[PDB]
């Protein structure tokens, strides 16, 4: 009995720590655009003199996000979108090319690199308003209709978007522009799956020599990353699972480890239920590992 | 009898082991906290470089007066509660001609008007202002043996982010005990100051004395072990907090963590004090900081493990 619990003891606290530097590398998209947040809603702020704490153009506030894309290599992008006239009147800007707004003059900047890694910038126009379902469970506006429903940070599950002429699975990392209580826009940032897939493959790479795989599940039980096939990322986890584990990821609670064992199979699995500052998501760490790789000592006990 | 010195020295390593795992997931939930701050104020330098970086028609990015800036900085303050303060130094002229601001108090200028702004809050939680004109030119060591100005200095030698070792500073009439988490103001290649946020060493020590709860049901220790040898968290003695871990190390320890590589664990065991240490340097992002965890377990309690370890393997 004690034996086994200092091993999986050992197991869970490597897992663990592994969740952890995750949960780091996850964390800091929302920390990024909450520094944005912070700094844009003093556009709507007043200071001691009655009026707006930062007096920044539509062209300055554009800087500081075309600044973070610079200055950030591991965010996809970043981008900003305001309420119909929320700092100024719309109307003065419709029409105005190559700067990020949308038809009539709404403020929807979406900040990326191109072919030359030169930052480009292009209006949300289409997908802002649209509430349609693309192709991985996720509205097409979540990113910006989540901060607007909750007034709360937003990290959205993994969906394919355009991005210069080629199709990008990514999650956003949002939050709202808030002024008081009043929602006045949202800006985000997001992370590529592929980048998300190297940073578990080197998270897999931590335990017992990469001798099992893991999988990474977002809140609608689709891939954020699988270490075991690139080609899975986006899928739901119940077509590439075993019937054992996407059973078990519906016996889960936030922070508090499951761990089985595969009779069939001899491997253990462990699933590790975590969130992500303050956007009340629960994604879900999943380690697959041979017994072997974990209870040599065990059996090397027994051999005597 | 030799197949029970193998059996022993099994036993011991599964434990030993056990601890190693426990001690990357206390490193690893460090990591993640003192992350944070750098990122904060990455966002703050990556805007105010700005106000020198030039458009496409030559002017600059952001048109900012210090007011907006200070606004900035406040707003950190305000709506980041873990961080102690927030501060920024522009080097002498740096985006503006200091001398049309000398003279004006209340704002964190220095007598000159270089932009020298410390926030922090007041008892009444709202954030206040204070000019480091005092530190910011001042290489004195501090009693924890760190410049009173490295917070500055070290970004502008090496135009990176710099975590500092715990240093004390008076805030609000008291003297706190802080590490800075600072990064560097380029416009291009040039240094045009330096903008950071302290964490308390309060702060660190909460945190470190809430992870020592889950090891071992509180019965052993924890430290952090700044690059500069002296205590960022002591668990066991608030009063420590900036001392040097020599001071309260009966071994050769200190010593020669200098000699040992960034993420390899060191047991160190001391009969004679009944004590298990267990070291584990790390690091934090690009900032080149070098702290050290140790645990500190009862050697006894390891013993106890043993005994019911060694006891249950002769019932079956
Ligand atoms: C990709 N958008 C920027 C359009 C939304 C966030 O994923
Ligand atoms: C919307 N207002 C600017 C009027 C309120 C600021 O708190
Ligand atoms: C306390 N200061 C802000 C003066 C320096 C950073 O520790």
């Amino acid at each position: 009995g004690l034996l086994e619990k200092v091993i999986n003891e050992r197991l869970v606290a490597l897992a663990r720590a592994q969740v952890s530097q995750i949960q780091r590398e996850l964390e800091y998209p929302l920390t990024v655009v909450h520094g944005l947040a912070n700094s844009t809603r003093l556009l709507g702020e007043p200071g001691a003199d009655g009026m707006p704490q930062l007096n920044a153009s539509r062209d300055e506030i554009s800087a500081l996000l075309r600044s973070t894309v610079q200055n950030n290599p591991k965010l996809l992008d970043t981008f900003m979108a305001w309420e119909p006239n929320a700092f100024d009147t719309d109307a003065a800007f419709a029409g105005q090319p190559g700067k990020g707004y949308g038809p009539d003059g709404r403020y929807l900047p979406w900040w990326y690199r191109g072919a030359d890694g030169k930052p480009i910038v292009e209006a949300m126009a289409d997908s802002i308003d649209s509430e349609k379902l693309l192709p991985t469970g996720v509205r097409e506006n979540e990113f910006y209709a989540c901060p607007k429903e909750n007034k709360r940070p937003c990290i959205i599950d993994p969906a394919p978007y355009e991005m210069g002429g080629k199709t990008v699975m990514m999650s956003s990392f949002n939050v709202p522009i808030m002024v008081g209580d009043q929602f006045r826009g949202a800006v985000g940032a997001d992370l590529s799956l592929a980048f998300i897939q190297d940073l578990l493959k080197r998270a897999d790479q931590q335990l017992y020599d990469g001798a099992g795989e893991m999988a990474l599940i977002a809140s609608n039980g689709r891939l954020v990353a699988y270490t075991r096939d690139d080609s899975k990322l986006g899928e739901p986890a119940g077509s590439v699972l075993d019937g054992n584990e996407v059973d078990n990821l519906k016996n889960l609670t936030v922070d508090q480890p499951l761990y089985d064992i595969d009779a069939e199979h001899g491997h253990i699995e462990l699933f590790l239920p975590f969130t992500i500052a303050d956007s009340g998501v629960r994604w879900t760490l999943m380690l697959q590992i041979p017994q072997a790789a974990v209870f040599g000592e065990l059996q090397q006990l027994q051999g005597e």
